[PDB]
DNA sequence: ACGA
């Protein structure tokens, strides 16, 4: 929605995310899936430099993407992972949505 | 400090 929420929902400083601890947060509310990006804010923010507002951009570089996937109700997950390019939605040169991976929508 |  916004840059602050994007960082909380999609950035991680660790590869081993504690899915069951984080996903129960109102931020995630035990949703089906959430993908994190292993990167510091500055590197991710740079991807939106020069990008038109409310449009998507695909990174040239790859990132490691820890992913929490709901396995058992109501809030139990399995940690998965993959590496790929990321597609972000930009607004005022700041990421506001994690649009897709490997390619933009 | 072993972490795609």
């Amino acid at each position: 929605q916004d840059w602050d929420t994007f960082q909380k929902k999609h950035l991680t400083d660790t590869k081993k995310v504690k899915c069951d601890v984080e996903m129960k947060k109102a931020l995630f509310d035990c949703k089906k899936t959430n993908t994190f990006i292993f990167a510091r804010p500055p590197r991710v923010q740079a991807l939106c430099k020069n990008i038109k507002n409310n449009t998507n951009v695909l990174s040239r570089d790859v990132f490691y993407l820890p992913q929490c996937n709901r396995k058992k109700l109501p809030c139990h997950y399995r940690l998965d992972g993959s590496t790929n390019t990321i597609c972000l939605t930009c607004m005022k040169e700041l990421p506001i949505h994690f649009a897709g991976v490997g390619k933009c929508p």
